[PDB]
DNA sequence: AAAAAA
DNA sequence: AAAAA
DNA sequence: AAAA
């Protein structure tokens, strides 16, 4: 392991502990998340302006770095002109979770609703020039309908939170994709290369 | 009374030269901005309100702190509030014009000043400010001298940034700065005399330009 | 939930070689001690009461944490309270005896055990515990394998500590361990059989000896 | 500057009001000196002197080793520092230096012009005695609050609290005398200020000599 | 339920 | 040019 | 301040 970084909530001072380990030749406990990446993928995330890379660059705390990979990481970062692609992936998966998700692995569904909401909020705020990633600040700076409730779903309890997701979607004037069955969603996620929407759908 | 402390600059990046400074930012309430400098250390003091305001303004220096600063300690979370307040702008034309106008002043009146070290520091300030701003406008967050010269390859960028901690009084500095200004298609502001420059820096609120002149007297 | 996190071991020292692990200590309320391992990481959990007890008891591991550990975060000040409780002892004869007794067990009955990796790890533990304790007794705070071999230069110390990263059942380990034990003038405990060793470890409160017996199943 | 370390209260997470941020900068070719401001204190040392403080088991080096936070270290000097550290078996020399200076301050310093320096060095005497005796017992205590808890002699907290004070109260002398009595300190066999000076010279009490110099 | 890392 | 802790 |  050539470099180690603290990120997430523990890096902001406020509760999961998230650690990024960079290693060439490559997860979770009740309390910890240890994520591994090789240097090529770390730098690619910077070059492609991944929202996750923006978080690491502006909020990650370097524990050690023997090779200087985190400084090459930062000098490769290009914040993209727009994150419409990412916003659309979050919107589309949200509609799928609304239409066919409220009765699946309920743990994953709630985690994924929160992912949709956070992704849309992070992307719109990054577009406007912000570097906000914590749930608390996202809800303050992107005060759409039920944002606090939905981000808090990242929670294995199932109620009638279908109404909350629908309200959120209306307040950002989201349009459902032109799909009917769940099988239409599969081909839509495949066609739009919605990796998370695909990984989610089978789970 | 100092509620937070941050390492920034080359030492925060791990890329220190023989004659490189160690840059430290101390956040302490109830003071105006000032810096304590020794042989190899620069200690900058700022109060929290000024720090958060600089973030809200999208100051290029605030971006550097957010992107590269290493928090040594923070007892109040002020650096988290600082990052929440940051707004990276799309248009740094104001800061670019400030660096342009001061560069022209240094070209016209700086090359034979008594305080050679200040002129060189501020030539490099003009070039770095313009380079940093143009790259931020393109979605890049670049601050090291090496990457600035690579990513903003205008005429004499590397050797002019190299003047930042120099007492060189070479008469070639004029040609190099005029070459840089031509390569970015700079226009001299509608000014002639040194007093006219003062009013211009007053009128256009060029804080660093004003202080550079006061320093040179 | 984790109230504090600390880097320790080789990475905290800045001397991690090819086959190094990253060692992390998470201080977690309301858990008993346990660890989470990958090929390149070790994550140790302790609750605050147990962390402070190890300091009060002068555990050699606690000395390592206080002397070389790097605090990543500490929301409760538990590491400050830990260091205030530390009492470095003058006499580590108990621990030295625990290391000697377990080394004889492993020499006599460990060399063809199924769990070759655990045997090798615990041979290195015996040698390291003896070496660290003797050096602490002399006023030195030494934990790195390189410095332990230098400051406690007994037979095969470097080779045997290097077994902590080995799954190999080489025949050379028995001779080397015997050479080390001879070089410190060690003697077998009065234990007439392998089966009598669990009773001996029980009566002498050799926790690592008992745990090693448990894991060798 | 090849290495930089935070120490003192800020390294323990306790930097508050009226407390100073303490930084240690390692750089070549520099006699020990310190730059000080309202809220910071920047001590410079060369590598040879830093490692000597470890080899000699200086009480201050023990603080750096067990409580210092490394900000950066490009040469590994702090690792060679820690591997040189030898905690002495006895700190009687340091205890006597603090006792002797405390008596000098009691006898001749309680009315000096430089009240601030007297108060600072009273606290140094008390802190040095407390730290030294706790280190001899196997502890690594340096914060004022923990020193008063773990070395609970008479007035320890009041006297360490003089370290940032310009108080000239008459109570200081009686509190210092009480502290010295509670550790059964014996005053040096001197009868004059001139003889204190000769005593500090003979016993090589560098802080007692620097204090005397600074008071005049 | 679970260290024994250094 | 320490004496901080 | 104007450090980056
Ligand atoms: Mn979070
Ligand atoms: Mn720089
Ligand atoms: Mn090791
Ligand atoms: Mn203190």
């Amino acid at each position: 392991i050539e470099a180690l970084m603290l990120f997430g909530s523990a890096a902001r001072g406020e509760s999961d502990v998230d650690l990024l380990a960079v290693t060439s030749g490559v997860k979770k406990t009740e309390q910890t998340e240890l994520q591994f990446l090789n240097p090529e993928e770390l730098l690619r995330s910077a070059s492609d302006g991944d929202l996750f890379a923006i978080h690491l660059a502006f909020e990650g705390k370097i524990i050690f770095d023997t090779t200087g990979v985190f400084t090459r990481f930062k000098e490769r970062l290009v914040i993209r002109k727009d994150y419409g692609r990412e916003i659309k992936w979050g919107n589309d998966l949200a509609w799928y979770l609304l239409d066919f998700g409220m009765n699946a692995n309920t743990t994953l569904v709630n985690k994924r609703i929160a992912w949709c909401v956070r992704t849309i909020a992070i992307a719109r705020l990054v577009e406007s020039g912000k570097i906000i990633f914590s749930p608390r600040a996202l809800a303050k700076e992107f005060p759409r309908k039920h944002v606090s409730d939905l981000i808090g779903l990242r929670d294995e309890d199932s109620q009638t939170r279908k109404r909350r997701l629908a309200g959120f979607l209306d307040s950002i004037d989201s349009s459902r994709p032109s799909v009917s069955s769940e099988q239409e969603y599969v081909s839509h996620f495949e066609r739009t290369e919605n990796r998370v929407g695909l990984q989610t759908l089978h789970g």
